[PDB]
């Protein structure tokens, strides 16, 4: 018994919630292509432990944009799960302290910006989108603040949505007793309005154009090819993370991996590098974490455990990686990310 | 050698600011009749001491909306006060914070809600300013999220805004460099200074008042009342706290003085919710009165700006200790040990 295997939640799930509905969380838009390698490329790349490492003091817990987090296994902009909950989403809140790190969510993530965090003194990372005008966007500046909802990040990839006809192929709408609780009281109603943001304003013309607008940081997400990404660096925001909707948006997109050093090279340091690929067993997250990482990005993973174990639920998960990967860390020795290296990780591709 | 008069400032900080600045802060609607009827108004309420009592200790200490604002005087949301010392809004939050009260800022702010809050730990409110299309509002309202602006001073008296002469002769040049970083620049999607002078909804109603509620909690106040027809109306429509006002006598003139118009506004909504009048108030002598009429706590405007503009974070920091250190004479000499023992039982007022 007990919770050991990460995808132990995967069976249970089948018989824990509605399909139509869950079809919003984990679901790969397009050809099931990118969710495969996402659980298979680091499952591909190996590591050869460094030998006889004396240990006393270890850095699992680390200084990032200030703070020394135990496990920076930060999330990623989430979405639509109140029909996957009783007492709330202050779970992933009370978690970013228990299983402390970067809490990141979305506006579809139907929680009240102030309410979820009703458990603690930490910072926060908002889900953006270049919403179909600026009465829709721009105003994100007007929310996710320093002394509050800390850092920003403009989604430099999406201006339409990945069509995975799971829920799409049936009768879905949404829980009556809900809306997009974040966007709610708007220039609405809160039925269709919010979707009408889909427009291809794919330019930096409205990116650095915004830095003179916000005082808040901007980990502009979605940067899977330094080949316009050098430009996502030549022009841009901050901590620029490669991200393919979490193994989708266009299932056939390569896993967020390959762009790892291909962008950490066409950007390096500067305004940071990251990757959004699925990393369930507390090793997988480690892989990319060496070859091109700073925190430990997620979102939906906690979505089984966000869906079936409450506040705690998600907390343990990050531990499923903080315990897990620290095992790794101290196992093959290394006690900080600087001593962490490439030729120790037995990567197939170099 | 040190000089004390809580407005001896007005005139010094008058010579410190460019015409436009002083007049932007020192105006009133057209004839400005109610400007002096904002001060010579409290003079029509005669005191009424009680004597031979224990005054070793007193008590300014409050709790407005479940908030102990250190002392009963608060700050009212003045527009760009960064023009009047490039810091303003920013150093007012820190000033009040050290002063333990509220630092209330408007949407017409120089420093944004992102920007000011870096000042750190302390109680503060933010004035809502509903606009034509409510997508930008909706997001501003939820900006002061679990950052903490506690309430929202929704300003019900500013659809078409008051005709303060001055401005439109010495045509108010919104200082090229300097910006209203609270929106700073929005647009739908196809500007600053006149974006803000490019947005608002002249049809704000108790139906919009409805909507605002499903987009938040943050105790929605009623800013801009001087009658009891919109007072009982104010409890009729779910809320707490009122911000009875004239708008620094900036929206409409010849409309009663906050103090004078007060009795009917408090007396109307009884025990439902507490009222706070932000206007006229420049001494604890006269501050006392408001609290006597039934307005549990009061905000402050102009007096707070002719201080930053005058002398930095020390400016307002006397505007508050001079103010606070003036309610400990008033409460003392009238026989009171704290707010509990005040009330208009304890006085006399001209009209009556
Ligand atoms: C420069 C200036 C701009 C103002 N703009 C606003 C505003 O944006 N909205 C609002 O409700 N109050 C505004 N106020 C008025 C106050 O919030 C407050 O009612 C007033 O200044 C208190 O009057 P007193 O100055 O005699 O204390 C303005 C006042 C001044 C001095």
């Amino acid at each position: 018994m007990e919770i050991t295997n990460v995808n132990e939640y995967e069976a249970i799930a089948k018989q824990k919630l509605p399909k139509m509905v869950y079809d919003f969380y984990a679901s790969g838009a397009e050809d099931q292509w990118t969710l495969a390698e996402n659980r298979n490329a680091f499952s591909r790349i190996l590591f050869r432990p460094r030998i006889l490492i004396d240990v006393t003091n270890i850095d699992m817990t680390t200084t990032i944009l200030g703070f020394k987090i135990s496990m920076p296994i930060m999330i990623a902009p989430t979405a639509m799960q109140k029909m996957a909950h009783p007492e709330g989403e202050y779970a992933t809140a009370r978690a970013a302290s228990a299983a402390g790190t970067i809490m990141t969510l979305s506006s579809w993530a139907t929680s009240s910006v102030e309410e979820v965090a009703s458990t603690g003194p930490g910072i926060r990372f908002f889900q953006l989108y270049v919403y179909k005008d600026r009465n829709v966007v721009a105003q994100l500046v007007r929310r996710a603040e320093r002394a509050g909802f800390k850092a920003i990040a403009l989604t430099v990839d999406t201006p339409r949505l990945g069509r995975r006809e799971a829920d799409i192929k049936n009768r879905f709408v949404l829980p009556p007793f809900l809306t997009l609780k974040n966007f709610e009281g708007i220039d609405l109603g809160l039925s269709s309005y919010v979707a009408g943001q889909i427009d291809r304003s794919l330019s930096w013309k409205d990116v650095a154009w915004l830095q003179t607008i916000t005082s808040l940081p901007i980990l502009v997400k979605g940067v899977i090819t330094a080949e316009d990404a050098r430009l996502a660096v030549q022009h841009g925001a901050a901590g620029i993370i490669v991200s393919n909707h979490g193994a989708r948006q266009l299932d056939y997109v390569p896993a967020t991996i390959m762009a790892l050093e291909e962008v950490v090279k066409a950007a390096q340091g500067r305004i940071p590098v990251f990757l959004d690929g699925g990393v369930r067993r507390g090793t997988d997250v480690f892989k990319a974490l060496a070859l091109g990482a700073a925190g430990v990005f997620i979102g939906r993973p906690v979505v089984f455990s966000l869906a079936a174990e409450g506040e705690a639920g998600v907390k343990k998960v990050l531990q499923m990686m903080r315990d897990e990967f620290e095992l790794t860390m101290a196992l093959s020795g290394c006690r900080s990310l600087k001593e962490i290296s490439r030729s120790h990780i037995a990567a197939d591709w170099d």
